[PDB]
C-alpha cells in the first residue's frame, strides 16, 4: 500500500532472459507452425474464431521494441500462441501434439529461469 513496499526483486535481466526463452522455442524443432501470424485470407475460420492471434515473430517483435510492460505480459501472448492452437487443432493431429510439446517446453524453462 501506500509507503509499504515488499522488498525489490531485481527485474533488470527479464528482457535478456525472456529473449533467450523465446530464441530457444524459436529453434524447437516443433515450432514450425507457430513461427508467423496464421494468414488470414488462406486459413478459413481463423480469422472469425480466434479473437487474439499470436505467434513466436510477433512476440519477438513485442519483445524488441518495449511492448512487454514485465515478464508476466510476455508468458500470457506465449500462453496464447498454444490456448489457440488448442481452440483451432485436434489434440491428435501434428499441430495439436506440437502445441503440447511446446507449451511443455516453455513452461519448464519458464519455472528454471525465474521460480
Amino acid at each position: 500500500s501506500m509507503s509499504v513496499k515488499k522488498p525489490k526483486r531485481d527485474d533488470s535481466k527479464d528482457l535478456a532472459l525472456c529473449s533467450m526463452i523465446l530464441t530457444e522455442m524459436e529453434t524447437h524443432e516443433d515450432a514450425w507452425p507457430f513461427l508467423l501470424p496464421v494468414n488470414l485470407k488462406l486459413v478459413p475460420g481463423y480469422k472469425k474464431v480466434i479473437k487474439k492471434p499470436m505467434d513466436f515473430s510477433t512476440i519477438r517483435e513485442k519483445l524488441s521494441s518495449g511492448q512487454y510492460p514485465n515478464l508476466e505480459t510476455f508468458a500470457l501472448d506465449v500462453r496464447l500462441v498454444f490456448d489457440n492452437c488448442e481452440t483451432f487443432n485436434e489434440d491428435d493431429s501434428d499441430i495439436g501434439r506440437a502445441g503440447h510439446n511446446m507449451r511443455k517446453y516453455f513452461e519448464k524453462k519458464w519455472t528454471d529461469t525465474f521460480k
